[PDB]
């Protein structure tokens, strides 16, 4: 019925999918491509992270639920009297493989099937038929290239699924990215529509694309942070003001230096204005994971390193058969997912909360005549296959997104394997090295079109300029955590403050709040190994001192995730 979309390898041992934890991630992670690709469900990069930390929720009770653990426990227990939180029980089912793909499969099936069951208006509706089946597609395929099989009459199998209802009904958020309601308040320091985006003109019917079209502004999940339920946190996550908002707003020097930086380190390449240096626009381009097509969102990303993390540090060298292998697995996708989930939720919280600026309106509606730039243009998100120009993503700056999931990720993987791999004090850096990492932004196969994106073709028939091909090696899970974080000052999408205080990456002159600049001007950071998030701030409507920055909240997050054994956000504290 649909052609389907033909889809570049992945940079990946085939090896991996042997192991049918990983095979599942996997398949998680291809839905997550194929849906910013057609544009179906889940779109976007805190809806996208929540999908993979309910999989993996589904994944790991229904897995620990017939291999029980000894040290922690199922996230939700099968004895507990609140039935939204009561886990079924298996009740002689013992297929722990068929346990996880009933539970990968359902939670999967629910999560990108075709809201049959009526309650699908404004939630989520210009879908159009075609990216439903096209979702379908890898979903059928899945069930086929399961490692080992897969037995839907096994008693194993429908235990899975079993799990996989009872998270999506408790965990679903069907309206959580609704736009409905939210309009921008233009003003100083204040967000609006990207001017190189001002809006879209959308078909007015996705089952009719070369039909009509409709102008469209839109502002990604206004209410989600604010609204949604929590994952495994244990209480609200709160950043300081940025520089020039309420408690900040006398932090004068610190904003300039950051409008000054903004222009040298993230500008466009053909400017006279940047400063920044080939490798730099390397590191930038590497993280971005921009929801572009056959790429998807940041999340599939961390996955993709942190299953290559996985593999590297694992106890057995059995990845087919290996039960503790499997168990490892399990536990640190949830962890890991789980964190990121949070790590969305509350960094989107915050970005609405206060609705701070993107650095391409910062600088162009400056108003002063010697810091602002009228006409200044970003290096941009890249918009990947596809012949369009970079942009703007359609949300606040404040704080990184990207930062906020890159701290809660590797600050998990981090608490997880301190012991295992290396040894260091919680907060300072790690041991978890990493080799032959490549990054789908840049693999010598993607490429920036000269014609719009076909989706009957693969990529490598389609006229465009290659993205170079970059293997990377990393020294450890904390230039993992830095660098994606610096990635957006470089692509000019981010302020710094948005990434983590300046004064913790920066390296600092004899003026305060100014720093380090070479002699071409591009801005000096501290060496990895020296870099320590602890520089706070205050709060116009909290007492005390918050972190600055998408980092250190997202340490912060994976911090009490992890310290709590991975247990459910009580109720009592959910938003109501
Ligand atoms: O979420 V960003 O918030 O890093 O372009």
């Amino acid at each position: 019925s649909v052609t389907p979309i033909p889809l570049p390898k992945i940079d990946e041992p085939e090896e991996y999918n042997t192991n049918y934890i990983l095979f599942w991630n996997h398949v998680g992670l291809e839905l997550n491509r194929v849906t910013h690709t057609v544009g179906g469900p889940l779109t976007g990069p805190p809806l996208s992270a929540r999908a993979l930390g309910m999989l993996h929720l589904a994944i790991h009770d229904a897995y620990f639920s017939i291999c029980p653990p000894t040290d922690f426990t199922t996230f939700l227990s099968p004895d507990t009297e609140n039935a939204a939180y009561r886990l079924p029980s298996p009740n002689g089912a013992n297929d722990a493989r068929q346990a996880v793909a009933g539970a990968a499969l359902k939670m999967l099936s629910s999560l990108y099937m075709k809201p049959v069951e009526q309650p699908n208006p404004n939630p989520g509706a210009n879908i159009s038929d075609n990216a439903y089946a096209q979702l379908g597609l890898v979903l059928d395929r899945s069930v086929l290239e399961a490692p080992g099989g897969v037995d839907r009459e096994s008693a194993s199998f429908m235990f899975g699924e079993d799990v996989a209802d009872v998270f999506f009904a408790l965990l679903n958020d069907p309206r959580g990215a609704s736009q409905e309601g939210y309009n921008p308040t233009p003003g100083r320091y204040k967000f609006d529509d990207e001017p190189t985006h001002p809006v879209v003109l959308i078909p007015v019917d996705p089952n009719n694309p070369n039909g009509p079209k409709m102008p469209f502004r839109q502002y990604h999940a206004p209410f989600y942070g604010k609204t949604t339920k929590r994952f495994a946190t244990q209480s609200e996550h709160f950043l300081a003001d940025p520089p020039g908002l309420r408690s900040n707003a006398d932090e004068t020097a610190e904003y300039d230096d950051a409008v000054r930086v903004a222009i040298a380190m993230g500008g466009a390449q053909a400017l006279n204005s940047t400063k920044r240096s080939p490798w730099q626009t390397a590191q930038g381009l590497y993280w971005a994971y921009d929801g572009s097509n056959l790429i998807g969102t940041p999340p599939r990303f961390y996955n993709q390193i942190v299953r290559r993390i996985a593999v590297t540090y694992k106890k057995e060298e059995d990845l087919a058969n290996s039960e503790v292998n499997n168990a490892d697995f399990a536990r640190l996708f949830a962890l890991v997912d789980v964190a990121c989930t949070d790590a969305g939720i509350f960094s989107w919280k915050e970005k609405w909360e206060f609705e701070f600026w993107r650095p391409l309106s910062g600088v162009r509606d400056d108003g002063r005549p010697d810091h602002g730039d009228p006409f200044w243009l970003t290096l941009g998100a890249p918009a990947t296959n596809t012949n369009d120009i970079p942009f703007k993503p359609p949300f606040p700056a404040y704080p990184s997104g990207h930062a906020t999931f890159g701290g809660a990720v590797f600050q998990m993987v981090r608490r997880y394997y301190n012991g295992r791999v290396g040894t260091w004090k919680d907060d300072e850096p790690d041991n978890i090295a990493i080799d032959m990492m490549i990054s789908e932004e840049l693999n010598g196969v993607n490429r920036d079109l000269r014609q719009p994106y076909d989706p009957t073709a693969p990529i490598e028939d389609q006229p465009g300029i290659v993205r170079t091909r970059i293997v990377r090696h990393f020294d450890s899970a904390w230039e993992l955590m830095f660098e994606n974080a610096i990635s957006r000052i470089f692509l000019g999408v981010h302020w710094r403050f948005d990434a983590a205080a300046a004064r913790d990456i920066l390296i600092p002159t004899t003026t305060k709040d100014v720093y380090a600049v070479d002699n071409n001007g591009a801005t000096v950071f501290q060496n990895v190994e020296d870099i320590r998030y602890t520089t706070r701030g205050t709060r116009e409507d909290e007492e005390g001192l918050f972190p600055i920055g998408g980092v250190p909240l997202g340490i912060e997050i994976a911090d009490e995730i992890f310290n709590n054994g991975l247990k459910p956000t009580p109720p009592e504290i959910q938003p109501m």
